[PDB]
């Protein structure tokens, strides 16, 4: 049904936002049937990316509205502390959208 995202996809995406910092982290989502559990790096089908930002916020750039029109629907973006609740999910027209954790 309404797609969803595995616990240890969100905490390695978490974990690699702060081994980046204070540079960004960037990837790619991937999964299948209706939960994210793939993380994909850069040098199938996409689901969509991953980013992060060594600021407070999570509103995406100018930039970023140039990267959810090409890689997948779902774009999430996470940043500092980079807790779990420093992060959320944009659509390719970059409104927000609701991505629950799998139990
Ligand atoms: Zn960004």
């Amino acid at each position: 049904t309404l797609m969803k995202i595995s616990r240890g996809l969100l905490k390695t995406i978490l974990e690699a936002a702060k081994s980046a910092h204070p540079d960004e982290f960037i990837a790619l989502l991937s999964g299948s049937k209706d939960v994210m559990d793939e993380l994909i790096f850069l040098p199938m089908k996409v689901f969509g990316t991953v980013h992060s930002h060594p600021s407070p916020s999570c509103r995406p750039s100018e930039e970023d509205l140039s990267l959810f029109t090409r890689f997948g629907k779902y774009h999430i973006i996470v940043c500092y502390p980079y807790d779990e609740n420093s992060w959320k999910c944009y659509n390719r027209k970059g409104e927000e959208v609701e991505l629950e954790v799998v139990e």
